[PDB]
């Protein structure tokens, strides 16, 4: 009925059924490699997103806090880290349209702001 709210993370979560994770500190510019025994935060928290997540477009701060590079395969996918459990979801190649998401209800494990903060103070 509607033009999808979730369209980007759909395709990533069926992408997501071997990954590679890079995090990159935007104040810094200083980047990490995700562990392998930490890698399993995207999936939990792809499955544990509800429609009620998918936000619509909004205006933006001028930078997130972090990148998370998802280097599937053949594909890339990045998840830009805001403020307020708000991040957006987009295949690297292709930004004209990113998908929104507010994190607030999601379970605090999968949390990605402090999660990105975690993986770097390892």
């Amino acid at each position: 009925a509607k033009p999808s709210l979730n369209y980007h993370t759909k395709n990533l979560s069926e992408l997501v059924s071997n990954i590679k994770i890079r995090l990159l500190d935007m104040n810094i510019y200083s980047e990490v490699i995700v562990d392998n025994e930490d890698v399993r935060i995207i999936d939990d928290l792809l499955k544990s997103l509800k429609d009620s997540n998918f936000i619509n477009e909004e205006a933006l701060p001028n930078k997130p806090l972090y990148k998370i590079f998802i280097d599937l395969n053949s594909e890339k996918y990045v998840i830009d880290i805001y403020g307020d459990d708000l991040i957006t979801l987009y295949p690297w190649d292709s930004d004209v349209r990113k998908d929104y998401l507010s994190l607030k209800d999601i379970p605090n494990s999968f949390k990605l702001e402090p999660f990105c903060q975690y993986v770097f103070n390892k």
